[PDB]
């Protein structure tokens, strides 16, 4: 029928007539009137000194009646002309401790600014560019930059930051993505994106509505301007107490519209750069104007950064494969291939890993099988994750053919900036600023993951978060209040401490060999408890304590120290194939040199170094068979190059090193730790499991003037998950010295201590002198170099 009066409506029990809120536009429909009546334009968005105390025009597209104000669709400098009133862009920050908000007010209400392609370094321009976004990150609580989810795209982070969710959890794995189950496709244009069977987990605006918490539509049709948007929000904000929503979005396609065309390093960047701070200028002018601004929480966030990328700049995989016309690629910043399942698609998954290996000098890209990917990235486990997958350099792109790449006419490419790389990529990383009476005053936090957002944002709107995959407590120091408080989890198997209890005489089945006060210098941090029923045993050692598994058969985790002044010694001649028996273990709990010998593309290496060890009297303990882990050939160049050279480089760097080290086990490559059933290898003619990946937690003083071990405050962590794989071909120059290329594959393979926990339901840092909020945030720290 008609749209009167109930323009960009939030009816739930059901509209009248016909369909008049935001989203009617793009998809179904909308009244006839809807344009006239909800789309008003006269007179522009700003009053004029002509027009003060005029007389209620309704065809304007905001009013200066004084009358306005009671409605609440004045505009948003109505005050600032009519009654003399300041800008809130000049007002000095005063200090929100506590909300300001109207009489029904239940909870400080929360606006959600999105901003596309904002990059991080984009906040350097100043105040000459960005007055108010800069009054917005210097009086509130802001990051120097916060990590988006990858990939580094609009659909999958703004997803991630509604949900909490990797990518591979709540299902939006790109812009572009293809669903076996359905057989059918997902795109950013089309209307396939609005059927609700591509969208799992539990967003926000669904949080809040199931638990009794208002939430305005966050969607826009893309015909509704920027103008009529914040109107809107301000409209709703007038609404009586209960109607009006306690939750809202804006979302802004800037300036990652002009980042793509200019390229984010051109000097036509400041001009939308500046018409987002006016947008954000009229949302605070429209707040001051409600008297709001000290009672809501903004949350001025991006998705993702802007990199210099060209057509220039395109890999093909013409230039790789023979033959590109039998698979389909997702190209771009990333690459996805998958067959294109005809009768005679002819198709092999590591035939096409091997023709994209190392095949340039300077290939800008990278094969990976997704469940090879590096940990941190989480991007494995979705059945619209395909299975081979490219990591592509920054500034460059992958493409199918040549023919794929689209310049006009001229000689010069139709793009300037792309986007959706790697989420350590220094480019890629976008903004977070939080302002309101909840956040903290003039306070500056370290980077962290927008995964961790959702949580804040329940906790910012009195909301129990659905299950995601935020650490729950790690972005407390966000706040000034309504923290929440996190718990240490409680330890569910409990230790054995075996003493002398086997004679040795029924031992060594095929090996040959030619307590708790001196072991507290190795287990700085108490031991790591084990959130999962099993039968393990702790060890002690002079040089190195360990929990050792009497179920994998293996330690599941091994903790030593090094001091700065530790010296390298060399494996002795005879002992270099030394496995002793451990008589606190039993035989039958034991591995055996056998296994090793009848596997003929498995060895064995040690979770303690003995390059380190303190004495040649104690060297015999690091090669009790209770310290011997199953090692491919291969991987042996990576550990033997980590525990002899980079072990003591770090401690020499850092003032000595606490190194955590273990299996990790996750054949299903969902992130978690693997039971018994779903370990799909072991030791040839043995039940000695093989690990899918090794672990190492890296831990010193942030205060370099002090050791490791006689730390007092913050500590400094670096982790890392080593892909256990029998061969080194992720590394191109593992041809060359260990030195060229080791480190470098370690620093692609960093990792958060919370990642480690995952995926061998350990949990670390128990005993500390730090706060469990300031160990959340240690456990949720990336490495990125
Ligand atoms: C990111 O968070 C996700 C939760 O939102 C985690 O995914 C969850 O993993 C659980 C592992 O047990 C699944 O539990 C299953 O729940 C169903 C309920 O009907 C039951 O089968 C079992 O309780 C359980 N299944 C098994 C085999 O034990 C959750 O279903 C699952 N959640 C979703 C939404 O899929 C991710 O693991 C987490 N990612 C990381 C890296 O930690
Ligand atoms: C590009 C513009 C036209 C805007 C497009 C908006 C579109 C992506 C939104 C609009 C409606 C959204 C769904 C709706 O809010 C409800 C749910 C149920 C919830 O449990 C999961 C998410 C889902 C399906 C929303 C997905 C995003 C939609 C389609
Ligand atoms: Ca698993
Ligand atoms: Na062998
Ligand atoms: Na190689
Ligand atoms: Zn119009
Ligand atoms: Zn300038
Ligand atoms: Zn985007
Ligand atoms: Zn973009
Ligand atoms: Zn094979
Ligand atoms: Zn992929
Ligand atoms: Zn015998
Ligand atoms: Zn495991
Ligand atoms: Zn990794």
């Amino acid at each position: 029928g008609s749209c009167k009066g109930r323009c960009f409506e939030l009816q739930e029990a059901g509209p009248p007539d016909c369909r008049c809120d935001n989203l009617c536009k793009s998809y179904s429909s909308c009244c006839h009137d809807f344009d006239e009546l909800c789309l008003k334009t006269a007179r522009g968005w700003e009053c004029t000194k002509d027009r003060c105390g005029e007389v209620r025009n309704e065809e304007n597209a905001c009013h200066c009646s004084e009358d306005c104000l009671s409605r609440g669709d004045c505009c948003t400098n109505y005050q600032v002309v009519c009654k003399g009133e300041s800008h809130w862009v000049d007002d000095d920050c005063e200090e929100i401790k506590v909300p300001e908000c109207p009489a029904g007010f239940v909870r400080p209400p929360l606006i959600i600014f999105s901003v596309d392609g904002f990059r991080a370094s984009y906040m350097k321009k100043g105040s000459k560019v960005m007055p108010n976004i800069e009054k917005l990150r210097s009086c509130g609580t802001h990051a120097p930059y916060m990590r988006p989810v990858y990939p580094t795209k609009t659909f999958p982070n703004l997803y991630t930051l509604a949900t909490g969710l990797y990518p591979e959890s709540h299902g939006i794995v790109g812009n572009s993505m293809y669903d076996p189950v359905f057989d059918a496709s997902f795109h950013l244009r089309g209307r396939e994106k609005f059927n609700h069977r591509w969208w799992g987990g539990q967003p926000l605006w669904i949080t809040a509505t199931k638990q009794g918490v208002r939430a305005g539509t966050f969607f826009w049709s893309v015909s509704i301007p920027h103008e009529r948007r914040i109107l809107t929000i301000l409209q709703w904000l007038s609404l009586p107490d209960n109607e009006r929503p306690s939750v809202y979005a804006f979302y802004s396609e800037q300036p990652d519209f002009s980042g793509h065309k200019y390229g984010p390093f051109g000097p036509e960047m400041t001009n939308p750069l500046r018409e987002i701070d006016k947008t954000v200028g009229q949302l605070m002018d429209g707040l001051k104007q409600l008297r709001l601004h000290r009672c809501v929480n903004v949350i001025f966030v991006g998705d993702h950064g802007m990199e210099d990328v060209t057509c220039d700049r395109t890999e093909f995989l013409s230039n790789y494969l023979t033959n590109v016309d039998d698979i389909t690629l997702v190209p771009g910043t990333l690459g996805r291939i998958r067959a294109k399942s005809i009768n005679n698609s002819k198709y092999d998954p590591k035939t096409i890993i091997a023709a994209l290996t190392c095949k340039k000098p300077d290939q800008h890209f990278k094969p990976y099988m997704k469940q090879h990917l590096p940990k941190r990235l989480h991007y494995a486990n979705n059945r619209r994750i395909e299975d081979i997958h490219l990591l592509v350099d920054r500034r460059w792109h992958v493409a199918r053919k040549p023919l794929d790449v689209y310049k006009k006419p001229s000689g010069k490419c139709f793009f300037q900036g792309d986007h959706g790389f790697d989420n350590k990529v220094n480019s890629m990383q976008t903004v977070f600023v939080g302002y309101g009476p909840t956040f903290k005053y003039r306070t500056k936090v370290p980077p962290f993951e927008n995964i961790e957002l959702y949580n804040v944002m329940c906790d910012l709107l009195g909301l129990k978060p659905a299950p995601n995959n935020g650490t729950h407590g790690s972005l407390n120091h966000l706040l000034r209040t309504n923290t929440f408080r996190p718990t240490m989890p409680d330890e569910v198997s409990r230790p054995n401490y075996p003493g002398i209890m086997y004679l040795q005489s029924e031992f060594d089945l095929g090996c040959t060999c030619d307590k708790g006060s001196a072991k507290e210098r190795h287990l700085l941090y108490g031991r790591p408890a084990v959130l999962y029923r099993t039968s393990y045993d702790i060890l002690y050692h002079t040089d190195f304590e360990s929990g050792y598994s009497e179920i994998f058969l293996m330690p599941l985790w091994t903790s030593y120290t090094i001091s700065k002044q530790a010296e390298v010694s060399s494996i002795p001649e005879h002992l270099t194939n030394c496995v002793r028996p451990d008589v606190r273990v039993s035989p039958g709990f034991s591995q055996n040199c056998l296994a090793y010998k009848n596997d003929k593309q498995m060895s064995y290496g040690f979770l303690f170094p003995p390059y380190l060890s303190s004495s040649p009297e104690a060297k015999y303990d690091a090669f009790l068979v209770t310290n011997m882990v199953p090692m491919y050939p291969a991987f042996k160049r990576v550990w033997a190059y980590f525990q002899r050279v980079l072990v003591k480089k770090y401690a020499s760097e850092r003032n000595g090193v606490n190194v955590i080290s273990g299996p990790i086990f996750d054949y299903n490559y969902d992130g978690l730790r693997d039971t018994e059933d779903e370990i799909k290898q072991y030791v040839e003619g043995s039940s000695i499991p093989v690990p899918t990946h090794y672990y190492s937690i890296i831990t010193s003083c942030l205060d370099f003037t002090q050791p490791a071990d006689k730390c007092d405050g913050p500590l400094s962590v670096s982790s890392f998950i080593l892909p256990h794989r029998p061969d080194n071909d992720e590394s191109c120059a593992s041809s060359e010295d260990e030195s060229k290329w080791v480190e470098e594959l370690m620093k692609m393979h960093t990792a958060r201590v919370r990642d480690i926990e995952h995926l061998t339901g350990l949990d670390f840092y128990r005993k500390t002198s730090r706060s469990y909020s300031e160990i959340l945030t240690l456990k949720t720290y990336l490495h990125t170099y």
